């Protein structure tokens, strides 16, 4: 089982200036609960985007997709393709693809689940933004109710499964 997990603004922004252009502790806790104990697969720019206290993501096997021989920053297992990241895989569990836009694009044809956090922040897409992947007719989805964060931002979760 291969799952994509991401947080996006309503406008579909996931990334800006090498990071995430909002702060949402409730999403981080959701991300922790779904990924803890599992393999997380990410592109190299997302690896470098991790704050130092979260690089590597503790309690998860961190696999980084790169075309380089290896990385200066420690704690990852490097692979040269998504296929190499995904096999062999943890039994009875999802392998989570955790971004960014380039690796979501590679992983979307292979995924059977998407877990999306939508953040009601007003972020018109800017020229160099990373955007969320668009899901096609092969996905069925359900949506949770709108929630309010302690910081006042409204957010909700969407869960998609491959038909
Ligand atoms: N909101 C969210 O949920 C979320 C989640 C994750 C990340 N983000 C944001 O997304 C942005 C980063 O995303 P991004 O799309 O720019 O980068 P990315 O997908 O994280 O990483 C791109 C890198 O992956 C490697 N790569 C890409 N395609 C490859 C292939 N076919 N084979 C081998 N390696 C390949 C390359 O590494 P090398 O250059 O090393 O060869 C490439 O530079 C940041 O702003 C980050 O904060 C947001
Ligand atoms: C939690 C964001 C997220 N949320 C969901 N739902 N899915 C994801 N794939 C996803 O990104 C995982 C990779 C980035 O991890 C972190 C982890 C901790 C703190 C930050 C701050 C970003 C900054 O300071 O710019 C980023």
């Amino acid at each position: 089982s291969v799952g994509l997990i991401w947080a996006q603004s309503t406008s579909g922004v996931i990334g800006r200036d090498g990071g995430i252009p909002w702060r949402l502790p409730e999403d981080l806790a959701h991300f922790k609960r779904l990924t803890m104990g599992h393999t997380v697969v990410m592109g190299r720019r997302t690896w470098d985007s991790l704050p130092a206290a979260h690089r590597p993501l503790p309690g998860r096997r961190n696999v980084v997709v790169t075309r380089q021989t290896g990385l200066v920053a420690h704690g990852a297992q490097v692979v040269g393709s998504l296929e190499q990241a995904l096999s062999p895989a943890e039994p009875d569990a999802a392998t989570w693809v955790i971004g960014g836009a380039q690796i979501y694009a590679l992983a979307l044809p292979l995924a059977n689940r998407c877990e999306v956090t939508e953040v009601d922040v007003d972020l018109p897409p800017e020229d160099e933004d990373a955007l969320a992947p668009v899901l096609d007719q092969t996905w069925a989805g359900t949506s949770g109710e709108w929630l309010v964060s302690r910081s006042g931002l409204r957010y909700r979760m969407h869960s998609y499964r491959r038909l």
